[PDB]
């Protein structure tokens, strides 16, 4: 389906939910917040993806580690825009439904900013990974 | 039916493109650019919109008139995304397709932005004009 620019860094190691998708809509976002978001792993209807993030505990020499955070979305709940700030990696995710906003998962928003908007909700993330979110990108459902 | 918010304001009288979408898919894009985007008109199948935007020559009296920019589309050529800079009107617009980038119409781009993902390309607009665009709303073919 359309997507959105690649956002962020190219370290880590690329992720992509597309198959993972297949199991159904988004009903659950986990990320790791701290100054900067660490992690992020959502879910596809009942079946869960790995942790895209804090590949390490010692990740915590080169970053803070921060709090776990989650989401759990209703039933015909869909992420409709994401405000990312990014640079050599993702920063900060802002997130916004359509039945509510979604606290800043990240509390430092220095970096460059983008508002993506989604019509019809996120449909699945793919990225790159390690000790943090070095970068996201944003599929749609068609 | 997807699509995305109103991106823009009051002004101009409302248009859209709903049922001229059912000659096909959008074939072409003419604009009129110079600071701003001036006016709209989207080619459906064969079949032009009217001209949504620069209603008269008066027109000269809030803004420049600018030039006609046209980008015809190829067969299976479809709009994924936009780039919209907007207020009081809509002052930018960036399309991007499954094939290429296009360039920004309105060399203004210092209002509010944000990037509009169109799921499986733009079916149509809707929105509002007078001398210029007031506002758009993109219809996803999804």
């Amino acid at each position: 389906q359309v997507a959105s620019e690649y956002l962020g860094g190219p370290g880590g190691d690329a992720f992509d939910d597309k198959a993972l998708a297949q199991n159904g809509d988004i009903t659950r976002i986990e990320m790791q917040c701290t100054d900067v978001a660490t992690y992020i792993k959502l879910r596809y209807g009942k079946v869960d993806s790995r942790q895209w993030g804090w590949a390490n505990e010692n990740c915590i020499q080169w970053s803070k580690k921060g709090v776990k955070v989650v989401h759990e979305l209703s039933s015909g709940e869909y992420i409709t825009s994401a405000i990312v700030t990014y640079g050599k990696y993702v920063q900060s995710i802002t997130f916004k439904t359509n039945k509510r906003t979604l606290p800043r998962c990240g509390t430092s928003a220095t970096e460059k900013s983008v508002t993506v908007l989604i019509p019809g909700g996120l449909k699945y993330i793919s990225g790159r990974w390690g000790c943090r979110i070095d970068g996201l990108r944003f599929h749609a459902k068609c």
